[PDB]
């Protein structure tokens, strides 16, 4: 049957890849699009735990697809899927820097809104 490309890891119907190179959020998204995917969306605790345990691993902070670029304080996934699940750090999102793109950081995989021009690794989903 159909499989992920080499170096993409399968999970619950989709393929996942850590992009190690540090880029801005938009640059990370463009790289995912070039590979036929998009930035990671996370729709369940089970998918979050796969991400932190197998994809992110020791990497401390990376971009995912959540963002409020279009409408402040209304976060959406760049890939167009529904926001059915969130895992924010306490008091995030806080739109501190005047922050419209979302990172995962820390061992529990909780999320933070960050300046989009920060260079960080990312995760694509396919
Ligand atoms: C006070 O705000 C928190 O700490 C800052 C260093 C930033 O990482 C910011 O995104 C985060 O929400
Ligand atoms: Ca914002
Ligand atoms: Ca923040």
């Amino acid at each position: 049957a159909v499989e992920c490309e080499p170096s993409w890891q399968p999970f619950q119907g989709h393929c996942y890849r850590l992009q190690a190179e540090k880029r801005s959020w938009q640059e990370s998204k463009k790289m995912c699009l070039r590979g036929g995917g998009d930035l990671l969306s996370i729709h369940s605790m089970a998918e979050l735990e796969f991400i932190t345990k197998q994809i992110k691993q020791e990497v401390e902070e990376l971009w995912i697809g959540l963002n409020d670029l279009k409408l402040q304080m209304n976060f959406e996934w760049s890939d167009g899927s529904l926001v059915s699940f969130t895992h924010w750090h306490p008091f995030e999102p806080n739109n501190f820097r005047d922050e419209d793109c979302v990172t995962i950081w820390g061992p529990e995989g909780r999320w933070n809104d960050s300046p989009c021009n920060q260079s960080l690794p990312s995760i694509c989903k396919k």
